[PDB]
């Protein structure tokens, strides 16, 4: 490392988490993420991607990998229903003893916002990504990574190994676990430790 090359590479991890983000929060035809999705399943991206070639290589095959499933079809299993989710992206799911939408887990992440000056519950893993990206982008460091320690990664690595496990599309599985290597990048970077909460699923 020296300075120049840290400074040239400072968006790495924004960029990153943007487009996790996107990809866990808005369906694969949305014009926010379509371009991204038709790239994944047909173009070389991979070397632009921080992780190393040998770890990202069964990745970036996995997103072109076939299933007589559609991404639409995949989208509304995996995240809208109508039947129960295999893992559902949201922090309280995993951080409640009651498992529910808007609950105790959301209320905590919504006064550490409020606290620190930040402005559909807002702890979607998808909706976290993207306000992680906001603030590095914004030179909030600090923030960020109280953010990522102690509202996302305590329930992040779950929430991902249930997806991957189930998710039974090529294309989410490759998404978790490129976001499962990403984040775990994260976490072993970060100055302070991730909060040990208990999960309930």
């Amino acid at each position: 490392s020296d300075a120049m090359t840290t400074f040239l590479q400072r968006d790495e991890f924004a960029v990153t988490a943007r487009v996790l983000g996107a990809l866990f929060y808005y369906s694969p035809e949305s014009h926010e993420t379509a371009p991204l999705v038709q790239a994944l399943l047909n173009d070389d991206w991979q070397a632009q991607w921080p992780l190393d070639a040998e770890a990202l290589a069964p990745v970036a095959a996995m997103f072109k990998t076939h299933s007589e499933e559609s991404l639409p079809q995949a989208w509304q299993r995996l995240f809208i229903g109508p039947y129960a989710l295999p893992s559902p992206p949201w922090g309280s799911v995993w951080l409640d003893r009651e498992s529910v939408l808007f609950g105790d887990s959301t209320l905590a992440l919504r006064q550490w916002m409020r606290e620190n000056g930040i402005q559909e519950p807002e702890d979607h893993f998808g909706s976290l990504l993207l306000l992680a990206a906001w603030l590095a982008e914004n030179d909030r460091h600090h923030e960020c990574e109280q953010l990522l320690a102690w509202h996302l990664f305590p329930w992040s690595s779950r929430f991902l190994d249930v997806f991957i496990d189930h998710a039974g599309h090529p294309f989410y599985q490759a998404l978790g676990q490129l976001a499962r290597l990403t984040l775990a990048q994260w976490q072993a970077q970060l100055i302070i430790p991730v909060a040990v909460k208990p999960l309930f699923r």
